[PDB]
Formats: C-alpha cells, structure tokens, sequence
C-alpha cells in the first residue's frame, strides 16, 4: 500500500546507520524501484551501476564539506559538483543553519502578506550585480530564470515590433519548452519541435556571425528583441569565448537596439573565480540568470534579475509572470546565506588558485598521455577534459569512480568530462584529485597496451 | 554592501520575537525593498497593504497548523492556503519532521549515484494512482509538471505524426512558455505571443465542442495529439463540469487516439474529497501533473506520471528530458510524509465532510444577500463565492482580512474569491470562517442601503428641506436604520402629496 | 532539339485538319511526352486516357459554344466546364472579338504609364458588386485572388492586433502556399506542413462552431482577424449550407470585428442563378474573391475586390503587394466582354432555369437508380451527383465520357461528379445530357447484375 | 451600370486612333478610375504623371518591336522592357500569329482531354534546360513558379526530415505568401507577418555565411530542405554574385542534402547572354523557376522544372499541385513562339554584344558624372544605374522620360535605375539610348549648378 511505502521511506530518513544487511535490502529496492518507478536507463548508462560493484553506488549521507558517503560506507570526493551546485560544498553549516532557522518559522509564504525575505534577497542581488540591475523575480529552476528572462524580453521587446531571438551553438538553456527553443542541442529539441518561432542560432565566440544574423534580421524586418548567451558553455564543453566576445556582445545588442540576457546559471555564484562571469570583463547585460549554487546545495532556486528599464513591463500588472514557489523563505535563507558564505570566505579568489592549480595539473596529464586525452580547459573551477573518444572517456570517469573520485560522463555521453568540484575543495583534496587522474591514465594505458599485445 | 546586506538578512533569519521598534523598521523596510527591488505594483493590488493598516501586514510564521502570525503578533485564520499548497496545515509535524531528517543527511542529490528517495516516492505514487500509472518524473513546480506532460506527449506522439494540442478556456497550467500555451487568460499571453504553434481552446465541460475540434483537425491534417484539462478549473473560479464529463473526454482522447493529460496541481492531494478529483468518475488520464499540495506546505515540487506506454519515450536516453534540482531528497522527504499525513489521518474524508458544511453555509450566505453574492461553488475543500461585481468582491476580501480571515482576491482580481483552506482546518475553525463571513456581508450591506437612501431621500418630491435634512442627519448618525428611515420618509411624500 | 521542337509543335498550332495517320502520329507523341515531361500519373488516373479508347482523347479545337472536337474528331458536350470557367460557352463570339482587338494593339503593359482596361474594368466590377465594394486588385488566377484577401486583411488587421484566420472544412481556396492554409482537405495540405501559422477550422455551415471558434479565439487572446468561406463549397461536393447561413456569417464577422472574406472563384460570374452567390441572401463580404469565369473562357484572370475601408490600406504604398502580369489588356479586354455578355443575354437567370432542370431530372434518376446513386445537389449551373461509392462514379463518369458527355471525375477521386455546364448550354443539349446518364445508369445496372448473377 | 461601363469600354477596345478631344476625355476619364477603383497612390508615384505633362502619359499601343506609343501619339523607346518581360520586344509576329492561330481553336484547356501544347512546351523546354532537368509544372506568373517550387522541395524533403528553407537578403521571389516568405525586402513582408516558420536569409553572394546558416541548422535539428536564390538579384539593384559563387552553392547543397531552386523569373530566355544564367558557369539547379518573358511579352505564364528525382513526388496524385489556368494553350502557344524566335535569331548572343555597349556607355557616362552617378552595373541585358541619392535618379528616370526613354524608377524608389531592354533594341536604338542618358545627366548637372 502507498501508506506502507511511505512508512518505509520515513523509517529510512530517520535512520543514519546501515549494517551489511540493511544496505543489501536497501540497494536492491532502490534499482527495482528505478527499473519499474523512475527510469531503467538509468541503470544502463550510469557508472554508479556500471562500475558501481555487486550492489550498486546509492546515495546516503554527506560525509565531510567535499565528499558524500554511500550506503556500503564508501566516501568520494566529489568532482562532480552537481554540475556547479555546490560551490560552498555538502551541508555548509551557514546554509543549513539559516534553513533551519527559517523552517521553525515559515518554510513556504501565504501568497499574500508581504514576506520578508523575498525583498532581502532581492536587495542583496542588487547590491552583488553590476551596473543597473536592480529588480529580481523569484523562481525555483535554471530553466525557471530562462523562461522569466525570455517572458521579460517578449513583454518589453513586442510592443517595439521584435519578436526574434539570436541564441549560440553548442549552448544549454534548459528544458521547459521556451527555454529549449535557445538551448541549440539536436538531440534535445527534435522529438519536441516544433518549438517557438523565431529563435535562430549562430557559432558561439563569432562576433560576426552574429553582427551578419543581427543585420539580415533588420534587412528583412525579423528584427531581434534579444540575444541569448553563456559567458563560457558548460553543456557544450566548457567553451571559452575569445577574449573580448562578451563586450563586443554587448556593444552589438546595444547598436541593434536588442537585450542581452546572460546565463549564469553555471558560471554563477564564484565558480569561474568572480562572483559573476561577466565581471572577468566588467559587462552589465540587459538580464542576468542564476540558479544552481544560488541555493547553497541546500535549495533549488532560481532568480532572474533586469535593469529597472526592462523589469517594469511586470509594475503595472505584479501577476503577468509569478510562481508559486518562487522566492519561498526556505530558499531565500538558503540564497542570503550562500552570499554571505562566498563573500566572508573569499570563495570567488580560492576558485581562482584552485582551478588555475587542478587546470594546471590536467594539462600536464593530457601532455603525458596523448594517447587517451586530446585537451583539458577551463576558467577556475568550471574545467573539463576532452579524450580521445567516448570510450576512453567513460573508462575515465569509471576508473575515477572506483577511486571513489566522483567525476561527470555517462555511458554514450563521455567525451568531454566535466570537472566541477566545490569552491571549498582543499589544496590537499586538489593534490588527491591530480594523483587520481594520473593512476587512472596509468591503468587505462596499461589495459590498452594489454590488449594490443593480446591481438598481437 | 552585498555583505552587510546577507548580515542583516541572516539576524533576521535567527530572530523568533519582534518588539514594536522592530517591527516598524522591518515593515518599512520590507515596503521600501518590495518598492526597489521585487515589484511597486505588490503594494497597490494586494490587501496585505491595501486593508493593512498603518504598517502593512508582513508575514513572520506560522501560528498553529490553520493560522498565520504576522511581524505585528496578529493571527489570520488561513482560508487561502497558498491557493491549494497547504492541505496539511502550516509546518506539520510529520513533514517538518521529515525535512528535518532529511537535511541532517543530505539535502540535495549528487546526480550520479541513486538516489533511495526519488526511487521511494515514484513507488510510493504508483501505488497511490489510478490504474496504469506507474513512472515518475520530478520537477519543483506545477508549470514544470506541465512543460514535462506535453514533453512526454510530444516525443510520443510526433512519430506518430500528431502535433495539434487542445486546451480549454479558463484553463490555467502554469505560465511557462510551453505551459502558457495551453493557460488559455489573454492577459497572461498576449504580451508573450508568438506562443508554441497548433495549440487551440474549447470551452471547458463542452463535449461536442471538443468532437468539433478533434475532428476538424483530422478533416484538415493537424491531428490532435493531447487534450490537456484540470477536473475543475481553478484559476477559472471552481468551474465544475457537468457529470460523466472527464469520462467523456477519456472516451473522445481513445476514439482519436490523442493522450489525455490531467492537470492536478490544485486539486490534487485530497482538496476535492479523494486523494485526486480523477477518482470521483474513476477516470485514468494518459498523464498526470502533480504540485502544490505535494510538497507538504514545506517544499517546492512537481511530478509528472504517466503510463509505462507513454513515459518509455524517456527509456533509451534518460537524459532526454531533465530537471538539475528535481526529485531532491529534501523535496522526496517532504512528499512521502505528506502521502503518510494525508492517509494516516484521512484527510481526504474530512476534506468532504468540511468542505460540505463550508460549502452549505457559503450557499445559504448566498440565499440571504443576493444583492451582494452571486453563487457560492465547490467541491470538497476548493470553494469560490461569486460577487455580483468586482467591487464588492475586494470589499468583500478586505473585511475578512480586517477580522483576521485571509481569502482570496486582489484589487482587480475579486469578482471570484477562492476559498482553500487546509484540510486540517477544525469543526469550530469552519463554523469561525462561516461567522466572519456573514460579518462581512452585514457589513457590506449597511454601506451599500446607506448609499441608496442618501440619493432616494434627496430625490424625494413631496417632502420639505426641513425633512429632508433631518432624514439625512438621521442616516449620518444612524446607518444601521437606513432601511427603517427610507420607508419613513417614503410614507410621508405619499401623504404629503398634492390633495 | 529545342529549336525543331518549337518548330514543329508552331505547325500543328497553325494546322486546322488532321487525317488518321496525322492523329495516330500527334496522339503517341502526346501521350509519350505527358510520360517523359508532364506527370506519368496524368495517363493512369484520366478517363482521357483509360476511357479513350485505342488512341487516347487528345483536345484539338473547340467545336460549337457547348462541344470540344478531339484529334479523331470526336465532339464532346462539355458538362465539366472546365470546373467552372467556361460560363460564357467555348470561344465566345464577343470575347474572342475583344481579345484579337487588344492583342492588335498591346496585349501586355509596360508596368509605367496608365493602364486604361485596367481602369475601365475596375470601374465596371465596382459597379457590378455589391454595396460599398469598389476597388479592384487585378491577378492571374484564384489562389493568387486568395493570395491578395489574406494579404489585404492581415494589412489592415494586425495593427488592429488580430492574426488568427478561420476557414471551413471542406473549403477549397487554391493551392499556392498561402491561400493552401485555409485550403482544407488534409491531402493537399500535409506534405506542405508546416503551413501558416494561425489557421483554423470549423464545420461549413454551422453557425454555432462559427461563433464558438471566434469567442474561444477573444477569450484566448487569439483574436480573429477574418473569416473566409465559399458561398457553395465546390471542391467540398457542391455543398449547400442552411438559408440564412451566409448572412449569419455577415453578422457574427460584425459583432467580433473580423472581416468577412467571400471566395467566389467558383460560384462568380452568374453560375448560381444571380452574378454573385452572395447575392442570393443580399450579403456584402469585406473583400470578394474572383477568377476561373471571369476571364470568358479565353483568358486567365483573378480579381480581388474590397470595400475602400479595407483596400487604403495600399494607398500609401501602391507597390506594397503586385503581380507582374496582373490587370493586363488582354485579361481585362476578356473579362469586360464576359461582363457585357452576361448582362446582354441574362445569362444568370438562364442558368437558374437549365439548372433547375437538370437537377430535376438528376434527382429523378437518383430515386430511380438508388443501388447506384445517393443523391443530386445543387443551385444554378453548380451541380453534383454523389454515387454510393467511388467505382461505381468512375463507372459512371467513363460511360459518359464513352457516350461523349464530358463530366468530372478522376480514377481514384469520383464519388461525387460535378457537373458545371456552360450557361449557355441550349435546352436541346440539356435533354442529351439527362438521356446520356440516364444510359449510363442503366448500363451500369446492367454489368452489376451480370457480375451478381455469376457469383451465385 | 455595368453594362453601360463594358460597352464603352468594348468601343475603346475597338477604336484603333484617338484625335486631340478623345485623348482628353479617355485620359481623364483613366486618372478618375484610377483614383476611385484601382489605387490613387499611382497617380502619386508614378512619372507617367509626374513627369506627364498636362494629360497624363496613357497607354494606347506598342509602336514597333522596341516602342510603344501614348493615346497622345508620343513613342517611348522602351528600356524598361516590364521588367525583364519584353524580350523579343512588344506584339513581336511569330508570337502574336501563334497566339492568333491558337485562339482560332481552342484558347483554354478541358481539364480532362490530354492537351498537347503543355507537352510540347514541356518537351521543349526539357531540350532547352541543363542536365537532369526534365518535367514541367505550368502556372500563371513568377510568385506561382516560386510557389510550386517550394511545394517540390516541401514534399521532398518533409519526408527526410527537413524543413527549412535558406534565401538571401535583397532577394525577390514574388509577393504570394509562399514566395514573401523568401522574398527579402523589410517593407513588402512586415504588414504580412507572420508568414512560413523555418525561412533565414544570408548575405547574397558570400559562400561562408551560406555555410554557416546550413551548419547551424544541421547541429540544432533544424536542417535545411533548400536553398532559393536569383543567379544575379534584380529587385535588389542588379547585384552580380562573386566568379564561382553558383558553383559553389550547387556544392554546398549537394553536401548538406539541401535542394538547389534558381529563381530564373528576371534572368531567364536570353537576357544576360545565355537562354538561363545558370549556364554562365554551367550550374544545374535541382529546379529551375521561369516566367516574365517566357510568355514572349504577349500572355502570362510561368514554369516550374525539375529533376525526375524531385518531380516524382507528384506521380502518384497528379492533383496534389495543380492550378486552372496553368499550362492553357494560348500561354504555351505564346511560350513556343518564344523559345523559336530566340533560338532562330540567336537573340542570347545580340544580348550579350548590346549588353556589353549599353554598359560601356553607361560606364563611361559615370565616369563623366560622378557628381550624379556612383555606378553602372549588369550582365547582357540587364543593368542598372546607381545614382548618388534617390533625389537625383528620380530626376533622370523623369528626364528621360520627357525625351521619351522609358526607365524603370517610381517616386521613393529611384536610387537604382534598372534598365531592361527588349534583346531587339537595334544598334541605333543603343546608341540613341546613351546619347538620352548624357543630355539627362547634362540636364541634370546644370539645375545642380543653379542652386550652388
Ligand atoms: C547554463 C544553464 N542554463 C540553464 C540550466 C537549466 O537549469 P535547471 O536544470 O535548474 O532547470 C542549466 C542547467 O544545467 C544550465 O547549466
Ligand atoms: C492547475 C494548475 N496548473 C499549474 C499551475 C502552475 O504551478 P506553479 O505555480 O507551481 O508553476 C497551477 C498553479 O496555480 C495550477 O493551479
Ligand atoms: C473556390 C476556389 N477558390 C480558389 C480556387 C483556385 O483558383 P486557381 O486554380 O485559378 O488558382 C478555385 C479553383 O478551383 C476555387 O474553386
Ligand atoms: C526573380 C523574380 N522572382 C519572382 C518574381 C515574381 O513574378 P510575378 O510578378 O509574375 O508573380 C519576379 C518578378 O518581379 C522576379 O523578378
């Protein structure tokens, strides 16, 4: 009965202690229950099952600020990161305390007294980002500020007679069906289209390609409302722009008369060793979206936030775009305490030597193993290494995980492997992370050469 | 600064108690940064401000499992419930409890290694749901939900060549852009225009105008792929459809061979008496959203379920369609525990029980003040009352936040006022509800019979200005016998009369 | 060669005669270059071809005002009408007269000075139509007259806000890609999908649908800019809505501010018994569609005729929309002559009473042959004969054609035959036409019973 | 009424000279009409009557095969030539006897019995086209070849997936919906928006920015059904691509799997020096668009050829594209007299050697006045004359007028005249021409020089 399996589940939250037995039983109702609940390829195509052992790697606890533990009692690091959630690590006590706090109070707002921490938050944002951003719309998702970001540029942009949107190849905006109009992956738009019209795509770091798009779109009356863009693109490969590309970006929308909506969602928050990406070039742009580490890893939340200029298309009706979760008291003590955290702790400047020192180190593999890694990128704390194919890519990252290095890459999605550790990663964990890289090259040219003197 | 800015916000995070000073330079300040920073327009429509006093009202915590306290001590009995978040009440136990829990462990999943609560809480679902549902997918919110249905919809039924979508008026699924194509409000979607293509609108609990669609778009070459409805449309005023009508739609979607998707962020989780409105006909949608009430009243989630037929569209490449944040523990805790609550208690019993009596008291309020109320409606614990103009509706909405009594309605938006309360509201709490009501009525109607016999007393042929005067002095210092004054005043013109 | 081909087809344009060897060598040469140059499908779905006998019907010149002669010498009586063109009869004295005056003259303008027959016509069709329509937009055909209302209406509506255009099913406005969104039968839409945005669709001849669709479209935001629809649907099967319906029409377009767009490219120029079907209930569209008659059987022309409230909308820009050919001397000289010979002989009244007898005697061989016909439709000239299935119309439609009665139908598209005389067909031929089918049907009882009877 | 209005306008029909007063009745009588039935902006924008005189310049009949002449008896050498229609010239005789003949037996088709001009015409122009080219759909105008050639495409390719279409800016395809989608122009598509999904343009004639659109549609799922260009744009001012640029989109096609269309409407039967453009660098199209002179100056008439690969989408429901008047015997009697008259009087070769004289002139012409003048472009028969502004080409296509040379040019739309003679203009015509255009520019200059 659905009241059993509830009761089941609360006795599990409850318990924080797991014998052999109890993790045996534990594990294998979890892949059952994913097989038949929640999606049997998952079981395929992630290492936590195909390198996971006999029974499989299932989440438990964390264990310190930069590792989690499983339920055999097996602690990774994690390199991973969420793809750029935890930037002040697993449970950071400043995060959970103010969660805490605000849960024996009002965890979720009534939708109609004023709620205090909704115009805190709001006023930390203004006072952290650049220039002219001022207001901020509160939701629960990275695809959630996208949508808000599009929805702003519509409601200013239409009445001015434009309505199309310039986004990058190779960029990732989200899911829900407007932001994935921008996001340019084809395997992620095809089974979906058609998608919403006008939106149109150019290379990512071609300032001509896209002064040629927003010029063709004048000449044939498709004039651009806004130009949608990552500072760096995560989902495509930790692709950076050359230097330069984010103003000339900026001066361009500027002389077509068109928006540019940023997204940070994964840049944000200190990861690339500035509060913001944008401020590696001091460029304000027209929107800017946050989501991810914006919670603390403690909350999903997402913000939007806009020039006064474009916000007050929402002055006259509050209601045009709201949520219904969005800006609740749990996640905006979550969020103050996450500001607080990267700015008492100077996380920005420490995801700047720790990337350039974990960046340095990968370069020097991918010099000494040609054979497997063909590049390793990246700006602070947002790194990836490219192998030489999917294959030797996957054997990566499932070597790193029988380290008990949680890294990215899934079974067909390999290549590049994204490395996104938190911002509080220690100099000594960067030095473990480095001699883990290296035994796993090691032994995967050791099964190359092994099975080359096998054919032989 | 940013820094000094977080400083203060956290003092105020660790603060349980408020003195006056306090309060009034966090209610001002709160104001000033909902004016700079979040949206002016809150403190023109909204009656925390309009009918708010001298400081506004702000919220602080919750009082007990019904009641909110603001910054100025004042207790509300919550008839709003978040419109249909707070089925179990404000921070109950068990699902507090269970966060709680949670957040000592691990609040937000890696995204590589499984997770036991995602697992848990999709089984814990299929086996609450109606028949062939049985997968899962989660999200933070009920227009997540939605963008994830017509998702699982389209990667099914685009290889089947099937584009066209029907939505029906009144309709509200979630103002996400795909969302926003079936949330059929021409003020929610005009500025955003152009929306997704080939989405059209039928009116709501219209059958044939829904045969007429689907078969106009198979004469034509654009077949339907989902019809997309709530059981009862919220937003639209708790619109109820005509008996057998979701069992026609079910028929009609199999006919075509179009999915049915059931939006049940507002009446899910036992607000309409059953633990979804689907079970009332017994009806199993292709899809069904879920939100809201979900989520405890601590959490925000979404989810999304769906048969094996149509959710294995997502088998080959799970990745296809994702969420960062969907399906966090924190999020699953929350959700089991409110399975549990909900069951354990029988709260979707007592949503019937309270709603009926909620229900015959608005409808008899109704019967005794026609010139004020159109109709009282519901279904289990999701109620309206229909005002004869917008007007009164605000007037309406403002006198229940005077006596303590939080509804529904904003300064433009109150012609309909919705009533949600949570499901843990008590017998005495109900009978409460319904007394502030009639309160507010009474009220409502002296301003209004004062009103009319100012202008019928002035307009009086026969009667002289000494009269005249005198009538209109005693409806200044008496308005409660404004009916008693125009009847004395209307007998003595008769009499007066020219002989 | 190019230039021996030319050559050699500029002979047989000048050639009155041909002998049985002459036919033998033109029909062969014909029919091989259909298969090599025009549609191969041309030959296996035309009763031409598999009603033609040994050689196949090829068109040679016109015979008297109601016949054609084939290259064998064949003469046809033409009850296809070339699905209403051929109003005025084939190579009508007073139309031809005027063209070969014209064509001595300048048969195409320069595109600079004034044109007088495109003035003199414009004059004429406003003095014709109905009401306050009075300026004319001059075109080669009836999609391209389409073309021109949508164009016409979105000029003057989408100021206005309004874009959502409704059309009914069964309708049929031509086949170029805008006039093919409103267009309904899903086989010529679907390989052409994605259409124009916008369109829908209700069921012909119900008002309520109508209303419904307009007031779903307020409420929605989708507000509609106009309503197209034939008076009679043609293509549709000669489909006749309610009386009242077309006025009803007129005053739901009024209540919402829609403009009201009439196709009368079929139905134009006298074939139901009046010059416009519109004036049968004293109706007034916005904007008119004319084509296919119009141009007297010797010259292709369209027209799009509207109110000055709506057509000023290309007074500021004259050359906003154009065609290149469109309002030429030849085209206008054609249709001023099918104007005046319309309204000499009474044409439209003579339609109504050959069309009232024809139908009647239809419908009295459909209540005496019902194993083989369901019923006979139609107003005016504009009938149809809908069989009890498409095999046994195919059957019909080529004993016809063997009986040298030409009627509508191809191979895989003849449940329903429309008959679309001449309205200058004499009673004497339309006696031959009702004892033609009445042969037919009873031929083709015949062959059924002889196929019943050896079955058992 | 409207009978009383047809019988005077058959009278006129009829009437072959006009003395003094019948030209001031007619010509008023014309202006009236055109201001309360047909558009009063003509008479604003228009040099036949803003350059007119006191009557108006009417039209009334062609002169000789390279003139026409008003109802006042003036006679126009026409560089205008309708735009690219007026090949071999106005009422030239092989065509109007065809017409003639054709009308005397059957003027349009049954719509059921196998018409024989549409498959000789179909024949002839399968000898005439490159390649693979090899089956014909007939319609009526350039927006309707357009029309059934993206039809083509569509019905290729929306079962390979793709549904895009790439154009280029300063393109123009016609102004039915179908066609507006491609066609470029800002001010002929914003009122009529929103038009066909899935359309981008590209600079004209820059290969890499062709290959970026189709590039950056392959990688978001947004792939290309095909590519639609003019081999030199005519609308947009006589815009000649890069040496190789065809050749080059014909490569680029092949490697995405995108359908090549060449809108020929402007360029084809002679004009620039070849019977198509396309045969400059030897290009094959996957389909090929025709109209305007097809007809020979005397019917409408357009043609839409393609490969048997891509035509056959049509064989199994020969009535899938279809069009009433399309293909009638009139249009292709007309369209084979054409094809005669330039084969037999290798008009192509007189475009090219006139062509190559008229722009020598024009050239030098510039080269005198570039105080007025900033370029003169073309290819055989169709240039153009870029002035400084449009101030200053209007004043030229008004004065040239008044000499009576007809020139493309309207009121707002005067910065590049397009000049666009019949391939019959004679030797001395050519040389009369140029001598217009110096006396105009003379002109010109001397009421420059009064204000400064
Ligand atoms: C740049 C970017 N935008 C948007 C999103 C979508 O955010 P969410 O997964 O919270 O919907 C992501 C998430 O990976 C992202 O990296
Ligand atoms: C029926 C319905 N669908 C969808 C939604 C949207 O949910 P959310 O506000 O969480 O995005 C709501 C919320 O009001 C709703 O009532
Ligand atoms: C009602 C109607 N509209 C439009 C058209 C299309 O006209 P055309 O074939 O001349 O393009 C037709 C032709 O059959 C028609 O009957
Ligand atoms: C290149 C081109 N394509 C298409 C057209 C449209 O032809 P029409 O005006 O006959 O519709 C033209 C006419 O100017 C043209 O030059």
């Amino acid at each position: 009965s659905a009241l059993a399996c509830s009761a089941h589940a609360l006795n599990l939250i409850e318990k924080r202690t797991l014998d052999h037995e109890e993790m045996k039983a534990l594990n294998r109702e979890v892949i059952e229950y994913f097989k038949e609940h929640v999606n049997p390829g998952f079981l395929e195509y992630r290492k936590s099952v195909t390198a996971g052992g006999d029974y499989g790697a299932v989440e438990w606890q964390a264990g310190s600020l930069n590792t989690l533990v499983d339920t055999q009692g097996q602690e990774f690091i994690d390199c991973l990161g969420g793809f750029g959630i935890f930037n002040v690590g697993h449970r950071n006590p400043v995060v959970v305390s103010a969660v805490q706090n605000q849960l024996a109070k009002q965890p979720l707002h009534s939708q109609e007294l004023l709620d205090p921490l909704r115009a805190m938050l709001a006023k930390t944002l203004a006072a952290l980002t650049p220039g002219k951003l001022k207001y901020s719309f509160f939701c629960n998702s990275g695809t959630e500020s996208v949508e808000a970001a599009l929805k702003l540029a519509k409601a200013y942009q239409s009445p001015r007679g434009k309505f199309t949107f310039i986004a990058t190849s190779g960029a990732f905006h989200g899911k829900s069906l407007g932001a994935l109009s921008a996001t340019a992956k084809s395997t992620f738009r095809k089974p979906f289209m058609p998608l919403l019209p006008g939106f149109r795509h150019v290379p990512f770091g071609n300032i001509e390609a896209m002064r040629t798009a927003l010029n063709e779109c004048k000449k044939t009356g498709d004039d651009v409302a806004a130009v949608i863009l990552e500072p760096i693109q995560g989902e495509g490969g930790v692709i950076l722009p050359p230097p330069g590309y984010l103003t000339a970006v900026r001066k361009l929308c500027d002389e077509f008369g068109a928006l540019m909506i940023l997204d940070e969602v994964q840049t944000g928050m200190g990861r690339t060793g500035k509060m913001f990406a944008c401020e590696h070039e001091n460029v304000q742009p027209d929107i800017l979206c946050l989501a991810k580490a914006l919670g603390g890893g403690v909350m999903p939340i997402g913000a939007t936030i806009a020039t006064e200029e474009v916000f007050s298309v929402l002055f006259d009706n509050p209601f045009l775009h709201t949520t219904t979760f969005g800006g609740n008291p749990l996640a905006c003590a979550a969020a103050l305490a996450t500001i607080n955290v990267l700015l008492e702790q100077n996380l920005p400047a420490q995801a700047e030597q720790k990337g350039d020192m974990l960046l340095d180190g990968f370069r020097q593999l991918a010099r000494e193993y040609p054979d497997l890694v063909q590049e390793a990128r990246g700006k602070g704390m947002l790194m990836a290494i490219e192998f030489v194919d999917n294959e030797i890519g996957y054997n990566f990252a499932s070597e790193m995980f029988r380290q008990r290095v949680l890294v990215a890459g899934t079974l067909n999605n390999a290549k590049t492997i994204r490395i996104e550790p938190p911002l509080t990663l220690t100099i000594e964990q960067c030095e473990l992370v480095i001699k883990a890289a290296r035994k796993a090259l090691a032994a995967m040219r050791v099964s190359v050469e092994q099975q080359n003197a096998f054919y032989e």
